[PDB]
């Protein structure tokens, strides 16, 4: 891996998420790879899906489906340019961090909206190719995020409860989905109460850790093939699967805990 | 019950979203409540926050931070005319519907920045008021979700993992985090793969429940006197809870799942 994408979702360029930024920029520059940057924020980027993300004429205007115009649009060339240039991108990207302030415990709208106008159908996914087959399984994301309350809010134990259901809807429906490969999240919690010389730490470690990145073991999901991927099946779990599972303690995953215990750290630490 | 909030986040009056916030609408109207409407959409509403947001002179624009600024502006009265209107539309609601189509695996963006712009402290939450004692705790909120995907799909053995799961963020760190009363969901899946005549079900069997909506039993949320809820601590569960929980079988609920199994349904049905 060589080429790195850093998409920022921050208003400030006086916030420590972007100082999260510029040394995630410098470690990466300063060890061999190129960065390209994608900072929502002072890109004025748009986030909200509309007819106009479609660059010409519609496929049924009186009855505009999104997800159907956007992939015909994707296949024929026509969407909107500002989608284009981050599709491409992620295109040349090996690496995706997305650095933000968790906000009502999932990122921040703008970059939700770029979800929304970037990974279009057939581009990001297929459904011929979800999840660990999916068109981005040659790439690793990762999310590194900053919270406004305590690593101990978000314990099993803390009043907000496990951040590894805070972060399965994102880990896994949709970088995941899209066939990334997840590294571990870099979890700064309490960052507004952590004292000046801390800070200066956590850049560090962050930049540290950014200098074997590549190397590391991802977040572990639930394979693909251990299910009946039609309709005709439900999309359920292979029956040989469930039988085998009957006699295990966990489930495989936060999403697929089976109703039994969820491993430990599932979306937060790779398997040791 | 009298006054109830419907906030709409679809762009097409064709789609089967737009046909749920109608029929919700002439329900509620027919047994005599009073209905307003958000259609975000239709009011290009805004979805970044941003200084923007604070009429006015700022606490200090050298380092603006918006959970400060944003609260001082809600104090002071200098929050964004947009921003007020919908806080009042909001302050008058007994109950909200939240009309929705799921995407990737939340809420779309243009509702997403709704809630960020919207929800301020003090108005919103209080570090002194979360979750069970917090302002909305006498309004009822319900998530109207469609979703591309089946059902099955989003079963304890679906490759979407459990429905819950996608949930919890939002009717727990979002609504119930202000102290609303979460209502079971209106699940209605693989809309786009639904005859006519069961897409009619559906409206008239979101109509049947709406006529007792206020009388229903809401969803389960671990009660906040739990917890010690306070840094000293943090905000962890109180000791005699952790005892007394130890000797059981099941978590409280998906975010507090203490490494047990999950109650069934803890985020779309409410306890028997
Ligand atoms: C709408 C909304 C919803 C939210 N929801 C949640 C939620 O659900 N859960 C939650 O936990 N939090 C939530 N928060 C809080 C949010 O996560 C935090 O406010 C955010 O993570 C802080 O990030 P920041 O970089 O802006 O902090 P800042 O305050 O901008 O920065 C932290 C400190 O670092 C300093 N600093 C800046 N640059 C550098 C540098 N180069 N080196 C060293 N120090 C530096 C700054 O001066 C400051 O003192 C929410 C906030 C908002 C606005
Ligand atoms: C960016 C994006 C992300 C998405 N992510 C996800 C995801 O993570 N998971 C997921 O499951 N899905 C996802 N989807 C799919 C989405 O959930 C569905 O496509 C959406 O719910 C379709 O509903 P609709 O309101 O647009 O109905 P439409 O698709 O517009 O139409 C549904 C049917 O309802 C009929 N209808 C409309 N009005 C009426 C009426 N008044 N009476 C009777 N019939 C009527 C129409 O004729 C049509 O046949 C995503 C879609 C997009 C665009
Ligand atoms: C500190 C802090 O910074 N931002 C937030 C926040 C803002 C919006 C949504 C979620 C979190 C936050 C906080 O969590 N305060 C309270 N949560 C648990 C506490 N309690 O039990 O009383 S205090
Ligand atoms: C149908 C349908 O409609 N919208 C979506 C969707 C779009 C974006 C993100 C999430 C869902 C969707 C769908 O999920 N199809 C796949 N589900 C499991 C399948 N598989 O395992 O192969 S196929």
């Amino acid at each position: 891996g060589r080429r790195a994408l850093i998409v920022l979702a921050h208003s400030e360029r006086t916030s420590f998420n972007y100082a999260m930024k510029e040394a995630a920029a410098a470690a990466l520059k300063k060890k061999g790879w190129e960065v390209v940057e994608s900072d929502l924020y002072a890109m004025n980027f748009n986030p909200i899906i509309s007819r106009k993300d479609i660059t010409g004429k519609l496929k049924d205007p009186a009855n505009f489906q999104y997800p159907a115009e956007s992939v015909l649009a994707y296949k024929e060339g026509h969407l909107s340019p500002d989608i284009v240039a981050e599709q491409k991108k992620l295109e040349a990207a090996d690496l995706v961090i997305f650095q933000f302030p968790l906000q009502w415990f999932g990122v921040p709208a703008i970059l939700k909206g770029w979800f929304e106008r970037v990974f279009i159908g057939e581009f990001a996914y297929t459904y011929a190719a979800m999840y660990d087959k999916g068109p981005f399984r040659s790439k690793k994301a990762v999310l590194s995020i900053t919270t406004g309350g305590s690593g101990s809010m978000y314990s099993l134990q803390g009043i907000h409860g496990d951040m590894n259901v805070i972060l399965w809807p994102i880990q896994s429906g949709i970088l995941h989905f899209c066939g990334f490969q997840v590294l571990e999240p870099q979890l700064t919690y309490s960052i507004g109460h952590t004292p000046a010389d801390a800070r200066i730490q956590i850049l560090e470690g962050w930049k540290k850790r950014l200098e074997n990145i590549w190397d590391e073991t991802p977040l572990y999901f639930a394979p693909s093939s251990l299910f009946d991927l039609n309709f005709q099946a439900g999309f359920l779990m292979k029956k040989e699967v469930q039988d085998e599972e009957k006699n295990k303690k966990f489930g495989l995953s936060v999403g697929h805990h089976l109703g039994k215990s969820i491993p430990t750290d599932n979306q937060i630490k790779a398997r040791k």
